[PDB]
């Protein structure tokens, strides 16, 4: 029974009806079709939830279903009696045409309509490319009239977006033709949600911050070394003005009828992995419980979850989920695939490491309430499960086995009822928020802090070019912002290959930028995709539409 | 009082009471906030009716200083409805690209609007946006096929499919993709066009049905193979994941005008390159859900009117039963020589110099297309009754009435007259310039000679290789959509008048394989425009309650 199965087999309740559950009426919302809504954002100017934080372990080619207990979780508070709204990113359309779309969690834990969500949705991307590429357009255009500025034509950083999976647009040349048509620069699209424009849209905490942040984009630098700005080039009001709706979160429903919000959708390596800033204020303001996550495992998504998007938003998660799985743990112990399903308490054993050096982040490092999630598969032993609980008891955490998957709302009880444990009336910590870096120290303190503590590197090198990089944006005034750290997701070191808990490793930061808008600093460590290609088959061949307009073939 | 303050002055009804007008259940429709909604296109073929009258809207050759098309095509559905006819009006929605270059402008005008005027100049229901995505999917697959073994054999230099971005960016008009190496792609030129102007624009304006869309975009010829044959976005396998991406947007947009009326804005292509009407499901669906529906074509009769008829109504099966042929003195005078700045006071010489030119379109719809007309002038105040009853006198020679339209200034009162004249016109086989069967040369002779008045037509050398090349390859039996100025009658801009002793000169011809027509260019044709040297959008801005202004 398929996902796209078991989210057209449920009747869905008229959007009106969820939004009721919240106590929003008409006026309050924008329709888009019967499932689907804006809620004005203009409500967040007249208490606050407690807000759940789903993370994972370090990630599988396949999955841990993280994204499915993070709507399991809700679910089942929303059975306990618990006003609950689940907040969630909306999907790239590119991917969807490529290596076929995929629902917005799992099994029984879903949110919906399935299809819309990874469509057009209620248009949120296409109105961020279309700003993304006018301003684009705009500091061409400023240099094609006279370039007062003084733009360096080979130093525009700014690159044009589409929501398509195509290689052959990032790396072009634009501008010939002759003196008619433009000035030759080389240039390149990276996929919409990858733009900084994206990033600023997850950040902002209305639309006035939205167009000032727009405005501190950097998108060239002139001839002497000076960055220019959008603010330069006077693009933060149209800008705005096309991203005016688009910032009104998306109000949809799980298969249980839980009221969600999918909005926004940034990358988890160059920026900060998480859904916005103004949807998780806007949940927090309507319900007693909000659930949201971030991308990748907890050394990723988590990290910046808080020393980003909770530093800047002034937000504290109340309590922490690790997501986990046995055969996730099992594969970081080096028993690889196919060899998964039979029982093995040694690879387990050799795998629990990951999980606890993950645990120790969230319960030492960031210093917050947590529990374990482990998604209970079939194959799952009694002594496996009991082995994962032992070792997390050990460090003082909590395991619930979630079943979310295959029992929906009902199958994350144990899951809610920890989480109330844990989040009970003691907010405490006039203290504030414990961050693994402050603002005030050199960008290399912050990545060394970073690297050392939450990945567990010995130290971090700095090449000669990323050296120089980091010296020009302390010089510009960059130096006291959050450094997102792009890596690969697939290991706490920056060698994909190796899975554990490794030891006596290094990262090396080979580039370094500054997303000044959405106001933090990118250090690359070695390659990052932000234009994914189509396969030898694109799912797009056998995506078809039948007379009556019903789509066949997403799934 | 402004546009944009009429249209946020006047109460709009609910989009669902509008919606109840037209008999459309709750249901019937997919809501897109309060004031807007797509009407399901399942409701065609549903039942049967039962068609509407259909009056086309169209102009005299256009001055820059617009003649207000668009205003009298809302009025005379506003003036239709008083008379208790149950009218709906059908038009284009524009592109986003101009309103950030050099501002938006009303849906129409004065008390003559379709609104939300904001969001049609903006995203409004997304329909740009998924064709933009349907026509840059397709640019990516055709890429993905070369780049993974190329089995069609398609000549890189010879892709002629183009990508699309609803901006007005002169930087993406000749650009180089597939740049970096081996893993990054294959080396080509390319370029971007704006949106509207895209294939997918005339294929979503052209086709019937969801079906016939999906049909249609897998006839697009993409590129031709190293031995010249045409490759297909059907050989790709495109056509269903395209159709997908349009699914949504192929459902007519129902708004209403300030008055009320029930209106479709839907689709949007060029009136050069294409044939620059609203689309065929909107206009089908309009005359389904009513008894009259007042539609319009772009630019003069010479070009929009021509087209609507000798392409959509030919390949949609319908017939116009009256056309309005707007005009106003000022432009008749520009068009007489008088050169502007004057294009105030009183020349009843200059006048009867620029009338030609109306009486050269009403013969064109009234002998050529053999169809009722009714000139209706958009009267100014400075208008001088002589000036007035000038025009009136040359057309009534003709057998052609004129109405007096103030649907500017009055709204639907304004348009009293002209209804009651539409009504009397369309109460007391359509004739096609050319026959589909003639050859590609000979359909753009008989669209020159009968309908701009030339001599004769002149090809290049290049144009008649490129037709012969049509002609044997299958597409001779096609109609032919000539681009060129619309200032003119001629291909020369500066031609005001009723031109004699001319002819045109066709450089470029190619096809539309996926809309059914072949595309004939007689001089420069901009695809992309660019940016002034200050954008409107530079004073464009929203305030914290996210209310935008400098829009317009
Ligand atoms: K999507
Ligand atoms: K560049
Ligand atoms: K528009
Ligand atoms: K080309």
């Amino acid at each position: 029974k398929s996902d796209i199965e078991i989210a057209q087999s449920v009747k869905l309740q008229d959007i009106r009806e969820i939004a009721a559950k919240l106590g929003l009426t008409e006026d309050d919302i924008d329709l888009y079709g019967k499932y689907k809504a804006k809620v004005d954002y203009n409500l967040l100017n007249n208490k606050k939830a407690k807000l759940i934080l789903t993370t994972a372990i370090t990630p599988t080619p396949a999955g841990e279903g993280k994204t499915t207990t993070t709507i399991g979780a809700a679910d089942a508070l929303t059975r306990l009696g618990k006003k609950t709204i689940v907040a969630l990113r909306e999907p790239s359309l590119g991917p969807v045409f490529g290596i076929k779309g995929g629902a917005a969690g799992g099994g029984y834990a879903q949110v919906v309509p399935m299809e819309d969500i990874n469509l057009h949705f209620t248009g949120d991307i296409h109105a961020i490319t279309a700003a993304n590429n006018l301003l684009a357009a705009m500091v061409d255009n400023h240099i094609f009239q006279g370039n007062q500025l003084n733009i360096d034509t080979r130093r525009v950083v700014w690159r044009r977006a589409v929501d398509i999976n195509d290689r052959q647009l990032r790396f072009v040349i634009d501008g010939l033709g002759g003196k008619a048509n433009g000035v030759p620069r080389e240039d390149g699209f990276d996929i919409t949600v990858a733009s900084e424009v994206m990033a600023i849209f997850c950040l902002a905490n209305d639309i006035m911050d939205l167009k000032e942040r727009l405005a501190k984009i950097v998108v060239a630098y002139d001839r002497e070394g000076k960055p220019v700005t959008a603010g330069d080039l006077k693009a933060q009001g149209a800008m705005a003005a096309l991203l005016k709706d688009a910032l009104k979160p998306n109000l949809v429903q799980t298969l249980e009828g839980t009221p969600a919000f999918v909005h926004g959708g940034p990358f988890a390596n160059i920026a900060h992995g998480c859904n916005s800033v103004i949807a998780t204020k806007m949940a927090m303001h309507l319900a007693d419980y909000v659930v949201t996550e971030a991308g990748f495992g907890a050394d990723l998504g988590a990290e910046k979850f808080i020393d980003i998007k909770c530093r800047l938003a002034g937000l504290k998660p109340d309590a922490v989920i690790i997501v986990a799985t046995v055969r996730a743990l099992k594969y970081n112990g080096g028993l690889a695939k196919a060899d998964l399903e039979k029982e093995d308490l040694n690879a387990l054993a050799k795998g629990i490491p990951n999980l606890l050096k993950h645990v120790e982040n969230i319960t030492q490092v960031f210093k917050l309430p947590a529990v374990v999630a482990i998604n209970r598969f079939p194959q799952d032993t009694e002594a496996e499960l009991k082995l994962v609980e032992d070792r997390c008891n050990e460090l003082g955490v909590n395991v619930a086995l979630s079943e979310v998957w295959a029992k929906g709302g009902e199958g994350g009880i144990a899951l809610a009822e920890e989480l109330i444990r844990l989040t009970e009336d003691n907010k405490a910590s006039n203290k504030g928020l414990a961050y693994v870096y402050e603002l005030d120290m050199p960008i290399e303190e912050k990545i060394r802090a970073i690297s050392q503590k939450i990945y567990g590197a010995d130290d971090v090198m700095f090449t000669d070019k990323a050296l120089k990089e980091i010296a020009n944006l302390e010089k510009l005034g960059f130096g006291k912002m959050p450094v997102c750290i792009a890596k690969t997701q697939y290991s706490l070191t920056d060698d994909p290959k190796k899975l554990g808990r490794p030891s006596g490793f290094n990262i090396t930061v080979r580039d370094v930028s500054v997303s000044a808008g959405a106001g933090f600093i990118v250090a690359v460590t070695g390659d990052i995709m932000k234009m994914p290609g189509l396969p030898k088959v694109p799912a797009a061949e056998k995506i078809d539409v039948d007379e009556k307009g019903v789509i066949s073939g997403l799934f």
